[PDB]
């Protein structure tokens, strides 16, 4: 009987139907008398209208729908929200069930309440148009388009009993991002793991624009989504009295061949990948508005798509249409004298968690459990003299996660595009494997490290794992993405998002508890340039990421392995950031032993005793590197420039924390005024050897009291192949040109080191000449070590 | 069947409450190996012992009692606990309802729960020996003693159906603040407010000394709590057995008689005052730990009252006690393996928000609705010319106070400590009445103001009534205080206490919501003296409560009738804050009208354009007064100058928000070095006139680039009686000696000047000379208006 | 019992707010008095046991303490109310780089074990140490005879030294006091400024940066020929302050050799 739909149970939901498109209606129009008890006037309407309309109704379509399969089978759902302006269909839910008056007790559930409820929308000092984090049960603002599929399967995960219900526009599947993200259904473990049920939301048409998805055959549709490995069903039509039934039915008939697929999977005996269920739901767009403006149909067209009368303010004619339109949905019998909602429609409201706007899973933070963290001084490299000793950066952090993973086989988990064995962190296939439910074959034994059950997720859209771990963490759990520096533009949009996200979310909403951060690990770096990647890479995303904020991101760039494991380890604690860490996995020099670079990265910027030799005095000069190519060519010109200069004194400052360079007027976290002129002093040349832009360092230390003998050598352009010295002369970071800016710059040195400045230059011809005579730097460069 | 205790019932009750015990210990003891499933050793106890036993056995033996009579008689309960530091039996009864979990998801109901759970208790980086914010169902924070009982009557109003059961040491009851408020019966209305249980808490022993209370006869203490207006019930032993059944069957009277008060006053039959029940607990100290302790009884004495055994760590001698002490609890037949508490312990929990940890009162900020308030600009008086009309300035707030009560009958209160006829808001009373319950006469009739039904509070002790208005506010409401300044020194601990707990919650705590703002009105200051009030009355509460800080405190001091509507109505939406006002009663001149004024305060701060006279010219001098008899006195100082000196330029500042005088370095709601130049310039002196101590001013604008030409007048001493000019002319604030000081600061003057100044000190001899001969002031000063 | 050795019992956030209040008196009427030691608690007792028209404040610790005066030397110091500690001090006969101050007895604990950091680490550095036992005679002599005259002040504090005054107080209390004074342009006073719900000794003198390693760190600040020269050292001392921190968060007090620190030298 679930399959069916009772007649009354028919007009109950309809009856919910109507009045969440009614609220949906008075949030983008009314300001002022809710219900219609006396006549509408101007001074009732909203002045400037900014909400959409073409989708509400089909959002709330669905919505009714899924709050009754809730009732009846008792399952826990989400609802993730494709089109974003399709934000009052949720907001309207979300105060019939009685969601928002609990979180917001000012929009009672009265009407006084909703006078507060409909001039908040789109208004000034209330609410935004989208599915901000102001909204319960909201973890995707649908924005930006192409991210609300991916959404669905992260918080999916480590979720076995979780069924998320994402309904995505077709204008949003016309984007790269959602495309691709289909083919999410091979790295989602029946066994382990929730359902997705993606809801095709076909209106038929864009903002302006038919939907070629729509205009596309219904035959080529079918083929198009089995393709994707989803099996579809179809509910089209224009008459919602056929339409309730037929699409109930298909809900109900979706539902079972999840729980089917998942009962096979669980048991074991059907170990394959599923065909799962997908809905295509083809319906006019502006539903249930009016029929046609100026002798222009809008219903079922893209003119319905924002406002379908934007001018009923001026006009008295469309001001009659629109309340009209308003009454079209009967209020009188839908909402009581008090202004709740009728006994008819609570008695179809789900009740307590079971209610999609009021889940605990959408506001993580609440299941948020903090990692057993092993201590990391385990897998610390041993470095009994800083700078003498090689060992690979990355590997350590590799065996630091594996011992994660072991201590958190649930909470946490992997993210990486096809790099984690060229980034050298395979440690971790020692304990689990990638996930991965397609073809299998027997070469795969050898190393392929494929498993259902792996705790890391590998595919090479990196859209896909962006969205696939915002979600786990906004579901309150923890992760770690792992890439190339070259390709990190591409997720550039996705990271702003998410940066939205967190801000709001600490500032203006007080409900919402703190997530586990977004750890990035660009692990591959533009200097030491391996067989793949462009050859003009670029570090920009660096000051992409920087260019949002100081409170919700951090970038850490530790020089070397112990650097990393206490930079890693420091920020799988921290809650509401975005954590970039820039590491190079290139065979590297050590300089910190496991307790100096704890101490090192807890300051997150700090004078390197070893390699200074101004101890006791003040320094001519002051040489800081941020990175770890860069920190290697900074020492190595430190190096040449004690061998030449014996008097002059350098203090050698590593920084890590690349913020603590702003002061602490805009952040707490930046270094005060007199910290900053201990570290650098007031009034000696700084010698800055940056991984990025060099502008950067100077728009966070603009202010600083010795930014005038601020010296930023950094990333400036790149040939089509240069070997790592080479690279380093182009942009003029390697140690020769270093040397010599220090020569240019210490002002007891232009005239005294002008010999040692053309013996530098003649280093640089001869390494020049034997690079494109040899292809490689010579030994003694590729085996520098430091000195003393 | 409530009454008696059924064997089985009591089985689980005791089972319960020796679990509580156990944590209670383990909190204080130990740090790890929670579970004695292996030997103690030295490692396992925590180094120092910061909790306090010999309450905690109290509190958890009246919480598992409670929980009793909320699973029978589904009863909504508040627990507030008098004595502070038995913080673990709160925490444990927590941990053991469930709360605790899932405030907190790293403390699980398991062993590694119970290991972070034990290790947090009184240690660095965990949580502190208090009922600090972070405690679930906390609202009163008991380190400071005596004001729990206000606590609890001040959570109860406008709380019907609620029930607060407050646990009152003997030791507290000592203390000034709790003795009297045991009166706070007489204003509790049955009809609309709900009930408190207090239940003394006998233990007979302070830290070091006997309670006078338990050593006074059993006949004089039940003497004493009727006098109170108490039903005293009275359950004393110190055998559990009998304990168990004789306390139960107590508690279960209690209630009824509660309900039965309640049912008697809400049908109408019985509106006189009750006599509530009260419960008299006499109970060993310590009471399930040590006997005796080095040949010293410990148990039942003032030596179990923090620590039975401090030397553990020392001697094994001890730490086998201690061992021997834990397993008297016998923890292997309360937890299972896993770390929960057994199925048993499960049946007796209490389920969702019926848990006294998990009320949604206690985090009353969720309970919070924004006050309706009504614009304050229909209560404007008119001033057609600024300061050359008066009017009576505290009746403006009468009225606006009045409309605020009006549109809201239950979320809004005003408090007084028989001042309000005084302080001249007596508009409120055109709507509402001040509460009383005690005996009624028939001269009450004519100006009394008294009925049960009033929404404003009165009652000569001071400290009952802040504990009434902070619980208030806790819960979630709104309220005002009204006070006169010379006796704001009482409240002056209780205020920390509060302040204090604002703090933590934004800060520290993420789960608790906002609450509104804590209102203080100093209605009567010390420049206008009336008939009471003693002579040397001095402003120091105004330095005591800037002691806190500016993120949790606000010191307003409007100048007129619309300054102080508007920073009412301003202080009526905020949250977060201790909003002192500090106004005068007094007829005064009025300066702004409602737009001025809400603009003024909007910036807190500003130029008088009407009273300067340096517009599109750099001031000569800028005068600037905070409060309104200061105000008065630089505005007829500004009067004299320009009479004498056409040609001076002066540029008059008000300012009303104390703390933007604070540069914005502190806290945001400073002003910017650019903006505090704009209104005092950077080079010309600034002759401040604060009521108050004029070193409050130094300390706040200190870093300003023209502190050092800022000369503060304020407050220094008094006479035994003085004239509203004659105590300015002691203290220097007055007309004369600014216009002096003026002189002496502008460097164009100090020659050109001689000649008014002696003039000026003509006319303080004079009226010196008038006031000693008439007792007031000539006329001309006492209806000075502004000219020009 | 004091706010820095937070005992079993009392609120977390107690405050030493009422030294303020009744400095708000006068001084012709109170008395505020911070005895470092046990001798000098007993000739500040037996001195205003002996006083009239006073109300007389001694705050004092009860925790076992470090003794810094005998009988002789103790009543010696109460007779002034504050002067030079020449056994902590290494400036005589010259003039000192920076003057070391402290008000209380906890803070002179934590201004001492700075003292000795700083001769360890800048053995060059001459630091003169001044213990205040009377709060109120830093007020000049104009505004009470009881106070300390310019030439007075000038000789305990120089004219142009920076003073680092350590207060168990809150900081601005002695800026009120000592605002006229030819060198209060270089009082830099640390004193109680908030607390955390629990706190070791140490923790808590961190907390507030009224500890040995902030009150060496603020030395290097203020001195002018070490800025330059103790980048090193203030690196290092930050080191200290880290590692104290996370054994305080591990372990739940301060480590062996900062409870039994003594004076070296
Ligand atoms: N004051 C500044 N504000 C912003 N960007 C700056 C500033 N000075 C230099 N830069 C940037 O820093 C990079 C190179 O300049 P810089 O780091 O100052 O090295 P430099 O050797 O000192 N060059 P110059 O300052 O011209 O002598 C470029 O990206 C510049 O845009
Ligand atoms: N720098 C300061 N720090 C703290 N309090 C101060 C300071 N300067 C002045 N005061 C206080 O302010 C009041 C009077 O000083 P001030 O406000 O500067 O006016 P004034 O006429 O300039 N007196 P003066 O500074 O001695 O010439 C007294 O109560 C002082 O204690
Ligand atoms: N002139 C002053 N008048 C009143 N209080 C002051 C003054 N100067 C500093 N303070 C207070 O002293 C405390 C710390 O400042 P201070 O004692 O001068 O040490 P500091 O390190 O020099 N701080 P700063 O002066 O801002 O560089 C704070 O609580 C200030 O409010
Ligand atoms: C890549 C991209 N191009 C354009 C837009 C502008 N935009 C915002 S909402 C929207 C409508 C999305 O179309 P559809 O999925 O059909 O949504 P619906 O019909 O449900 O409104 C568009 C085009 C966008 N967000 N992203
Ligand atoms: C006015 C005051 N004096 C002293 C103290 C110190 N103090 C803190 S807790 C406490 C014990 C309270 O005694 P009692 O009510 O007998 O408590 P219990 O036996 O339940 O611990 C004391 C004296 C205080 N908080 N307030
Ligand atoms: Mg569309
Ligand atoms: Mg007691």
């Amino acid at each position: 009987d679930i399959a069916t739909l009772s007649p009354n149970e028919q007009a109950a939901i309809d009856a919910w139907w109507r009045a969440a498109n009614y609220l949906s209606v008075g949030q983008i129009y009314l300001r002022d008398n809710p219900l219609l008890q006396e006549p509408l006037r101007p001074e009732h309407i909203k002045q400037r209208l900014l909400g959409h309309w073409g989708s509400d109704p089909g959002l709330s379509f669905v919505y009714v729908h899924l709050n009754r399969l809730i009732r009846r089978l008792d399952l826990n759902l989400i609802y993730v929200t494709g089109p974003g302006h399709g934000a009052p269909a949720l907001l309207a839910n979300a105060w019939l069930e009685g969601t928002y008056s609990e979180v917001y007790p000012n929009c009672q559930q009265s009407t006084a309440g909703l006078q507060q409820f409909f001039k908040q929308f789109s208004f000034p000092g209330g609410i935004g148009s989208h599915c901000t984090p102001e909204t319960p049960g909201s973890i995707h603002e649908g924005g930006e388009l192409g991210y609300s599929l991916s959404h669905a399967f992260g918080a999916a995960l480590d979720n076995p009993d979780l069924i998320v219900a994402c309904v995505i526009g077709d204008g949003e599947a016309e984007t790269g991002p959602l495309a691709t993200s289909w083919h999410s259904n091979k790295f989602l473990n029946p066994a382990q793991d929730g359902a997705v049920l993606p809801i095709l939301h076909l209106n038929g048409y864009k903002i302006a624009n038919p939907t070629l998805l729509s205009r596309i055959s219904h035959e080529e549709l079918r083929s198009l989504f089995i393709g994707y490995g989803y099996e579809p069903f179809f509910v089209e039509g224009n008459d919602p009295a056929i339409l309730h039934g037929v699409m109930a039915s298909t809900l109900a008939t979706c539902v079972q061949k999840i729980q089917a697929i998942q009962a096979a999977a669980r048991s074991g005996e059907s170990s394959d990948r599923p065909m799962w269920p997908m809905i295509v739901l083809r319906t006019p767009k502006g539903w249930t508005g009016p029929a046609t403006i100026k002798g222009h149909v809008v219903e079922g067209s893209w003119r319905s798509h924002q406002v379908p009368m934007a001018d009923v303010l001026t006009n008295p004619e469309h001001l009659q249409l629109l309340e009209d339109w308003l009454r079209s949905y009967r209020p009188e019998e839908l909402f009581d004298a008090s202004g709740a909602p009728v006994a008819e429609l609570q008695a179809i409201a789900p009740i307590g968690d079971r209610r999609m706007s009021a889940n605990p899973v959408t506001n993580g933070g609440l299941l948020r459990r903090a990692l057993t963290l092993p201590d990391f001084r385990d897998q610390a490299v041993s470095v009994p003299a800083p700078g003498k000793s090689r060992a690979d950066s990355t590997r350590p952090l590799g065996q630091f996660l594996r011992e994660v993973i072991r201590h958190n086989p649930d909470n946490f988990r992997l993210f990486g595009p096809d790099e984690t064995a060229s980034n050298r962190l395979d440690a971790v296939y020692e304990v689990t494997s990638k996930v991965w439910l397609g073809d299998r074959i027997p070469e795969d034994e050898d190393g392929g490290h494929l498993s259902d059950r792996g705790r890391v997720m590998e595919i090479l859209s990196e859209h896909t794992l962006e969205g696939w771990l915002e979600a786990y963490l906004l579901t309150g759990r923890h992760g770690f993405f792992a890439t190339y520096e070259a390709f990190a533009h591409v997720i550039d949009s996705m990271v702003n998002q998410h940066a939205k996200w967190l801000d709001v979310s600490k500032r203006e909403v007080d409900w919402r508890a703190p997530v586990s951060s977004l750890n990035i690990l660009l692990s591959s770096t533009v200097w030491r340039q391996d067989h793949n990647g462009f050859s003009h890479q670029d570090p920009g995303f660096i000051d992409l990421v920087t260019n949002k904020s100081a409170r919700v991101t951090r970038i850490y760039l530790p020089p070397d392995a112990n650097c990393l494991l206490s930079v890693a380890d420091h920020c799988l604690r921290s809650t509401d950031y975005i954590n970039v860490i820039v590491a190079d996995k290139q065979s590297h020099l050590q300089y910190l032993d496991a307790e100096a670079a704890a101490r090192h990265c807890a300051k997150g910027i700090g004078i390197w005793d070893w390699a200074s030799n101004d101890q006791g005095a003040s320094p001519d000069v002051v040489i800081a590197s941020c990175g770890d190519v860069v920190t290697l060519e900074a020492l190595a010109a430190t190096a040449l420039l004690r061998e030449h200069f014996p008097d002059l004194k350098i203090r050698f400052v590593n920084v890590v924390d690349l913020f603590r360079l702003q002061p602490d007027t805009e952040h707490p976290h930046g270094l005060s005024d007199r910290d900053f002129d201990s570290l650098f002093t007031v009034d000696k040349p700084i010698i800055f050897n940056f991984h990025g832009y060099p502008w950067l360092i100077h728009k966070l230390a603009y202010r600083r009291h010795n930014h005038n003998n601020l010296h930023v050598r950094g990333y400036k352009e790149v040939g089509n192949i240069n070997t790592p010295l080479e690279l380093a002369i182009r942009n003029q970071v390697d140690r020769f040109n270093l040397a010599i800016d220090v020569i240019d710059r210490v002002p007891h040195l232009r005239d005294r080191g002008a010999h040692v400045k053309e013996w530098l230059k003649d280093q640089i011809h001869d390494h020049i000449q034997y690079a494109y005579q040899e292809g490689i730097d010579r030994p003694e460069i590729n085996q520098w070590q430091w000195p003393f």
